[PDB]
């Protein structure tokens, strides 16, 4: 078995399509991402006879070892796709259409800057291997590429599947190897992160500074202390669902803030303790009477300031 | 070897049939499973029969490589099963009877909507391809599904398990593939998730209960904020079993109200402790009065209201 | 590559045997363990026998292919056993020898009513078809069953491994089977459950119960909520332990009456404190004297009523 | 090919050495650990040593179907190795020389009593299956037998690795008996425990003996309470770099002895109060300063006893 | 197929290229990393020359069945490469162009003092297979060994890539062979790590200082003690980030000194209250007025003296 000869210098052309079918095990720290689907190649077949004659207008179904078949080989991937082949149907006359479902495991960044509200792009490269007859081409055929309306990711949305030609540009460039890109655009569903995780941090915020209504040293002093406790013991909870990030993102930013304030609320309350003992009671007033309306309205504004500059 | 001739006017019907064996390795955040079962097959062919006479003692027939047999691939799979052919019988007539055991894991959506009180389903879906001289259409045998009494999952009950034949052009390719459609029901077992999550919670609840009692501020800061601490403990250890569901389910919006009452709890008793500071008491024994009673009312009809919008 | 013909209608028995060599990862949640071990095998064929004199030997070898061997194959496992053959031995009058090791993961149920001193039954089983018009029967070989003493595994002891002789006969998928079951009998070993897990509760709970002798409102709450706090954090540094079940165990119980334990002391010291502030002294005195003496008698009461109840 | 034919009676002996690489994955709570290393053998193969000549004296490389390979079985690993042929050369006249890379889990048993300052002790067994020709023979050749200095088991450090020949009893069968044994003596670096758990135990300790020099009742509730939520807190950090031992350890002594030290220094703290409050303070003054001495001396010799009972 | 055979004696020398692709899954403990990337040798055959002719100037196109392919093998490896072929093509000259593909799992030793601000060196060796007909050579490409400029290493950038041709070195010299070095160098990315573990603990031990402008015992008891607890917590936070690492760290040694002051700073608030009880408030002013500037400083300076120690 052997491709096609050439005909007449025409450059061969070739359709492909993916038709995604499962998604699944999107790893974070792997960055890997598992995929089950389809694939279709329509290559046209000419100079091999199919039985054309009138008669044998039949659709024809052939196995894998009866023709040659095109070898698409995935360049971000961990191991080969394993070759389910489905089904291949077959013309009388050299019009070939092939369905084949493979799983693999594929690799692409991910960008977690933004994160609870943040959209990503997955990619799968293809190349097609060299041949003795003529340059095979990589071409795109609109129909065939398409998704199986019932894939499902845990937590996001699919919003498009499309395809381009993109060169490949590497570095080797033994010849133009034609590449393919195909790019999944995917969004987080962040609904439940709200009274997941924002509104008991608010909570817990709001809890510490009740004690700029208060004079009792002691009792400010636990609330302040116990408080800080339990937003680390709630940070420890939250950072389970989180995945490991060697880089600064929105989520850190705000906690880093929370952090700080804390800081500076334990200041100002041994401060006004200080004042009053040292007998300044108007002194101590005045600073506890200020605090009330300065701390909200400086946590607006630093969550304002911290929004656009992550949010263009 | 050659498919059968395509003589009779209804198309070559099977009996296709799933016996399970057992199951295990439920996971929920992949939303897989693994199994293990049968798999027969029974369809009839005129091409070959085995006439009585002759020395016709010899009724039935074992051909495992020199004779046609349809096809059968698994829909919803990671990965192709592996299987391993038991045994080939041909009837005298020409019915002929086949038989499998394979392993496969299997992709099916889970619902945790209603965590704890929840029921699943979970599906299996099977596909015979077309060819070019005769038409193939599966059907189910009655006779053929079921599973053992040794059949166990970790925490669920099995309560059914049937087919039912779905239509054909499935999805966008139209090459008239069939598919048929196993489900199995399944039911969380409930029981010791009360006496291990729900009474201690609330236990801990009524602990924190206590301060409308009492005219101490530095015992009520204590027991409220301690409280709160506990209560983020035991949801960490709650956590720790309960599936990541991207999405709001009734456990999480139980958690957030027992937040939105701590919070304020907080601020009734800074509030108490403000107005007994400005020599305004029986305002505040008023408002802790009242209080005695609000909270509990209040709380039994959200959780009623809370149960009636998730269960209805 | 033919099963033997009957003289008349006698059935084929396969002798078997398996030899343990170690056991390891008895995982409790998921309830399966691991096993390596020798596999051995005996039946009787008298078309394959020679005769010792002319041949100059008195047994004949053979290679891991090319001679009739039975299928044997394991009912309750995840995945099929990787074998590896060891030698094929004929007697001169017609029965063969086989021997192979094997490793695999075996699926059985547990209970854990008892779990610190439970007790466990695995189950091994082996099955086989019948195969053409021969139909076979299994059999048990006595001396080929048993242990190396080097059989261990970390935290139980292993009392007997025996195979029940009496096969259970039945039709499956229109066909007669045998089936064969291998029990192994273990039991944990509870010393270390002592030390480190039910003595620690013990002292915190007596802890708690020293603000009996004391009058201060709020070294009464810092002390009960305190421990409080402990026990919970206690019980999540434990989870790591029997999963849940439908059942009730009696660690679970266990840990419940310890719960309602605290509630009732949190109870007993608020009514303490407002019968106090309503200059009511004596009765705050009689109710604690009274609390001293009846808490630890009814837990003791308590904890042997259940000691009955499980293990009687 | 075969094995080479009897010459003398003389028993073919393989002179067996395994070098050492790489020794990782220390996996303690399935009891396992991953090698990766070299394998030499030389079976002295005379009387068909192929093309000796002067002229040729070159030495001779011969692919791995060439000639007759041994083929030796490891008893204790959970699969088959996989082997991987680095370069096998035969002289003109002589032995073979042979040298394969295979990684093998295998399956040692690890005893982790005296876990801070303990020495291991791993095993490896082989096997030689025979052959129709004279019995193959195992022995040990002291020369090959080494490690590449440059092995990777971080946290040990490598003694000895030796060899040595032992019958082998399990499943005898007149021939197997002759397995090897191989030990690899490991000791573990211990000097960086003492920082990261032994003083920060004993900080915290210290810290909760300063309320005896304090007669504030909440004052050392307050301290003798958080200091044990803090150890209770620091346990749990511990925990995660420990396997699960189901036995007794020296780690596990010492912690249920702070346990104990914790609960009598409550009593203590109680029964000085009580004093206190009954109008009895020389008592009250007495037990403290008894106390103050008392607690460390019985703790160093508690210590001195546990250690000379576990390290003999 | 077989190797080139000799010319003039002349050693057949290849020239070994290797081209990143893509590296991930950096694990610590196990001292492991995946590569997956290319490879490209540029061996050439004289004798056994491909097509001299001027009309075939077309560059050629061969398959792995084609010609003789050489035998590279890597050490330091956990199991044999995946070789995936990619292009084989042959210019008329009679030099070879070669490009695969593999995934392997290398074990690399690492080095983890002073870990947030650490620099590591990866390394790859590789031998090839000698063959009878000549000797075999390994000098490296300068034109083909490269990254593609899209490796990502989650949390580090890559220096450079480079090869070098060092002696084996082996114990066991077979064929007195050599061996090729490939070091690629890594540096981490420390900024995140900063306002993700560095602020927060001087913030914590600030709120802890702050109890020497204060004069209750309580109030200090409660702020020390709990800003005790709180740092333990978010030790624990931290550990699930480090690795788990057998040897002294300079993270680990800020740790250790984190909590010596926490034990200094309790005993100087015991002696404090000691001597204001026994009424010398002079003394106990002196001490906690030259405490607030004597810690601050010897943390300074304790901080300047460990990074000179682990810096150089
Ligand atoms: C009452 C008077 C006492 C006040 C005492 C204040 C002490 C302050 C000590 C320094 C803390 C603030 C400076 C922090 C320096 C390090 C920077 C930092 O933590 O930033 C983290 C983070 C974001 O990092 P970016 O630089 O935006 O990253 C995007 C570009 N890669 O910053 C914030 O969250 C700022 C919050 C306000
Ligand atoms: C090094 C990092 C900080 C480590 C030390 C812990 C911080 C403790 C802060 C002390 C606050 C109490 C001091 C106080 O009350 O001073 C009174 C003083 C007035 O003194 P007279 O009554 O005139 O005498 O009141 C003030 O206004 C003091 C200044 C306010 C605090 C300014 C910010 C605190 C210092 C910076 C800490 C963080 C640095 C990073
Ligand atoms: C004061 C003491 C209060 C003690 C309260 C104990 C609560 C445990 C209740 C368990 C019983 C649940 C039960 O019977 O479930 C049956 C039924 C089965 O589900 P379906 O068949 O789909 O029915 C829905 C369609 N009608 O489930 C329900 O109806 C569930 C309704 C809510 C009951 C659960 C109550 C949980 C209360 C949480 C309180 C806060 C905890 C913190
Ligand atoms: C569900 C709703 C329960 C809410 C959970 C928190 C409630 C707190 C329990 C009451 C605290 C103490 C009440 C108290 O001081 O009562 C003393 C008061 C004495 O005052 P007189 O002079 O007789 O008027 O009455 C008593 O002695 C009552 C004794 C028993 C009361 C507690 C019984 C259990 C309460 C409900 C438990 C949960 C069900
Ligand atoms: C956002 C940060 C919130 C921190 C907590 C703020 C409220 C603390 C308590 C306020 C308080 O004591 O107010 C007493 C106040 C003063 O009374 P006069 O004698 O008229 O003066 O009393 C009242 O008016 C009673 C009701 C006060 C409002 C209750 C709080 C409302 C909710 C505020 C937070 C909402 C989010
Ligand atoms: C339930 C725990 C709450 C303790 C208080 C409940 C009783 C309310 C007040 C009863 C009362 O005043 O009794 C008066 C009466 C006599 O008073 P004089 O005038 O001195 O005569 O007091 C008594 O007789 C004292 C004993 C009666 C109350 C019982 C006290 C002990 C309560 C706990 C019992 C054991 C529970 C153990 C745990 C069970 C659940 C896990
Ligand atoms: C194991 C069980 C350990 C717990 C049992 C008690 C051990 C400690 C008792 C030692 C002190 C008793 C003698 C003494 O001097 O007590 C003082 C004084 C009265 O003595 P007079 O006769 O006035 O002199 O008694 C006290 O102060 C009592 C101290 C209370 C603490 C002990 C209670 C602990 C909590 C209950 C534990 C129940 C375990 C079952
Ligand atoms: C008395 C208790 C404090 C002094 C004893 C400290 C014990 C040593 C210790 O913890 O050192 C760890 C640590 C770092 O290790 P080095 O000794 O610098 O070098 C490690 C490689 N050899 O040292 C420190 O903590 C020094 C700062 C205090
Ligand atoms: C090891 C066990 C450690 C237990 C905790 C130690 C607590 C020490 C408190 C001592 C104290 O308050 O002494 C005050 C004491 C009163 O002096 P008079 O003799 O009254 O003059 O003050 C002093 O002596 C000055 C400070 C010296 C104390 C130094 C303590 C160092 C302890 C290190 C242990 C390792
Ligand atoms: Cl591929
Ligand atoms: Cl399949
Ligand atoms: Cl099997
Ligand atoms: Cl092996
Ligand atoms: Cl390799």
């Amino acid at each position: 078995v052997s491709p096609p000869p050439p005909i007449a210098d025409e450059p061969l052309t070739v359709n492909t399509g993916i038709y995604l079918i499962e998604c699944y095990s999107l790893d974070d720290k792997a960055e890997t991402f598992k995929v089950n689907a389809f694939l279709s190649l329509s290559w046209k077949d000419r100079r091999l006879a199919f039985d054309p004659v009138r008669s044998g207008v039949r659709v024809k179904t052939y196995e894998p070892e009866a023709i040659w078949i095109p070898e698409i080989r995935f360049v971000n991937v961990e191991n080969a796709r394993d070759a389910d082949v489905v089904d291949i149907s077959v013309s009388p006359d050299g019009t070939v259409q092939y369905l084949e479902r493979f799983s693999a495991r594929v690799l692409s960044p991910l960008d977690f800057r933004r994160y609870p509200f943040d959209s990503q792009t997955l990619h799968i490269y293809l190349i097609v291997r060299s041949v003795d007859t003529r340059n095979i081409v990589l071409a795109v055929d609109l129909e065939k590429v398409g998704k199986n309306d019932d894939v499902f990711l845990t937590g996001w949305d699919i919003e498009s599947f499309t395809a381009v030609v993109k060169p490949a540009n590497f570095a080797l460039e033994d010849r133009l190897e034609s590449k393919l890109d195909y790019q999944l655009r995917i969004s987080r569903q962040y609904f439940s992160y709200i009274p997941n995780i924002i509104l008991p941090m608010l909570f817990i915020l709001f809890i510490s500074w009740t004690a700029f209504w208060s004079t009792s040293y002691e009792a400010n002093v636990t609330l302040v202390v116990s408080t800080l406790i339990a937003h680390i013991a709630f940070n420890i909870l939250v950072e389970t669902n989180l995945p490991k990030t060697p880089y600064m993102t929105y989520t850190g930013a705000i906690i880093f803030m929370i952090y700080l304030f804390y800081f500076v609320a334990v200041i100002e309350v041994t401060v006004q303790h200080y004042l009053k003992v040292e007998s300044q009671p108007a002194r101590a007033a005045s600073i506890t009477r200020a605090s009330r309306i300065a701390f909200p309205v400086v946590f607006l504004l630093a969550n304002i300031i911290l929004a656009f500059l992550f949010f263009g």
